[PDB]
């Protein structure tokens, strides 16, 4: 009757949109940690989840603690796996060889974010851990990505990995980039292992130099 209907009403206005998303929200670590070709059917699906993330994404902007922007950050790392392999599945191979990743996007899911930095994480995919991080992206300050921006940066190799997130890094070149001029796994085997995409919304961004940009541990959200 009413009594519980309306207990229905709070909870259900609170509550059904996070219980609808979590009945989803492992479909994109589920395929892509799944070894292989990603398929045409791979590709449907995960921009139907996308539709999806992305809403939930909207509704994690602007996180209040530590725990709740690192579940926003997590959650934006599957999208931009998901959405690069749907924009370019031959990275889906060379993730599949991956020791480890990090992926940073434009979007305030950290506790702070100033204009021109980007948001993320690195994955060591071997040990599980994830290392919080903030970056930022001379691309973004030269004009590009305005409406939208993930970089996903892929390590084939333990070492440039560990530096990675134990160092920060600089980039003084554009050494590294996928740019559409070769196979970015030639572009890793002769940088360390290490491919770096950029990813608009409906396709790469191919000239966008990064020479400039730099990457750091955000202490505020790494334990």
């Amino acid at each position: 009757a009413v009594s519980e209907t309306s207990k229905e009403v709070w909870q259900d206005v609170s509550d059904f949109s996070k219980k609808s998303w979590a009945s989803i929200s492992a479909w994109g670590e589920e395929a892509f940690n799944t070894a292989g070709v990603w398929t045409d059917k791979s590709i449907a699906t995960g921009k139907e989840w996308l539709k999806a993330a992305d809403k939930e994404l909207n509704e994690m902007l602007n996180p209040k603690t530590a725990k709740e922007a690192r579940i926003a950050i997590n959650t934006m790392a599957d999208t931009a796996l998901i959405r690069l392999f749907n924009e370019q599945p031959s990275a889906k191979l060379l993730f599949d060889k991956a020791y480890g990743y990090a992926v940073f996007d434009s979007r305030k899911f950290s506790l702070m974010l100033h204009t021109n930095q980007g948001a993320g994480v690195a994955v060591n995919r071997k040990t599980g851990k994830h290392t919080y991080m903030k970056m930022f992206g001379a691309g973004l300050a030269a004009g590009i990505g305005g409406k939208f921006y993930q970089q996903v940066i892929l390590f084939e190799d333990k070492a440039r990995f560990d530096a990675f997130v134990t160092q920060g890094w600089e980039a003084t070149s554009e050494v590294g980039v996928v740019a559409g001029k070769e196979s970015a796994e030639l572009t890793a085997k002769y940088n360390g292992g290490m491919a770096i995409y950029q990813i608009g919304e409906k396709g790469l961004l191919l000239d966008a130099n990064i020479s400039g940009s730099k990457y750091w541990i955000d202490k505020d959200l790494t334990e």
